[PDB]
């Protein structure tokens, strides 16, 4: 943003947005899968209690 | 499609395709994770029966 004007900057920014958004989607998806593992383990622990 | 010719339209259409396809992948992935939660609950319910 400090080095390029709006018409050229928005092209560069859209590349970062795309890759950063994909990085959050990858993280949140794996956290959802880990949450299921923890949920199953918590259900087992509640049954053991 | 009504406003741009093929060479320019396909560039704009590919942006929609990319984002809409990413929306379906996000939806189907979360449905697969929810299906596992429902599956675990159905297995529990079958055991309670």
């Amino acid at each position: 943003l400090s080095r390029l004007d709006k018409v050229e900057a928005e092209v560069q920014i859209d590349r970062l947005i795309t890759g950063r958004l994909q990085s959050l989607q990858t993280y949140v998806t794996q956290q959802l899968i880990r949450a299921a593992e923890i949920r199953a383990s918590a259900n087992l622990a509640a049954t053991k209690m």
